[PDB]
């Protein structure tokens, strides 16, 4: 799959591209505003995900920090990142179908939005101002709005057993988007599309 990710914010981001235990192409790149990105994703990758670091530094080799959504102190991701982070999540070529969805479970960083290039499926966005609208206790200094789970560690925030409810902090972010997962178990806002489809993800799509 090809996927086009573009900086529509007005501030730098460093994009990044993992599946956990290897980088997608390059695993990341530095964005300045109004930037695009295209990676090659191989067919039949088993979730992926793609998300925005913020007010990052990195040297002449590569190694350095990032305030949201930093992968070990790369700047090419092999790993996932800390949270808060955004995310747009795919598993391609799954029985002839590709799965996508955005999710707050990890918190939120960037708005984005996350669309097929290609016919026969509709995309999915998170562009809501969850920063600012952020619970004081999920509130994260360097930026961002945590999650529930990475801030309480609780059986019930973060469904350690697979049996959890949604939460007044679930709620919060379901409230403002609908379409991204705001805790493990809830209903799936996952898009199925044709096999083999293109995507764009977008940061700040509304900017
Ligand atoms: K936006």
């Amino acid at each position: 799959a090809t996927f086009e990710i573009v900086n529509r914010c007005s501030y730098t981001v460093w994009a990044a591209a993992s599946k956990g235990d290897a980088a997608l192409d390059a695993g990341g790149r530095q964005l300045n505003s109004g930037e695009s990105w295209t990676i090659n994703v191989e067919p039949g990758t088993k979730g992926g995900k793609i998300w925005a670091r913020t007010d990052c530094y990195f040297d002449d080799s590569g190694s350095g920090i990032c305030k949201t959504g930093d992968c070990g102190g790369l700047l090419r991701c092999k790993r996932f990142g800390r949270p808060p982070t955004t995310l747009a999540e795919f598993s391609l070529n799954q029985y002839g179908k590709d799965y996508i969805d955005i999710s707050n479970i990890k918190g939120f960083n960037v708005p984005m939005d996350f669309s097929p290039t290609t016919r026969g499926c509709r995309g999915v966005r998170c562009a809501a101002d969850i920063v600012g609208q952020c619970p004081a206790k999920l509130k994260a200094p360097g930026g961002g709005c945590n999650d529930a789970c990475t801030v309480f560690q609780t059986s019930e925030y973060c469904c350690t057993t697979g049996k959890c409810g949604p939460t007044e902090y679930s709620r919060f972010f379901k409230r403002l988007c609908p379409d991204a997962f705001s805790y493990v178990l809830d209903k799936p806002t996952t898009v199925t599309c044709p096999g083999s489809s293109n995507y764009r993800v977008t940061f700040c799509p509304t900017a």
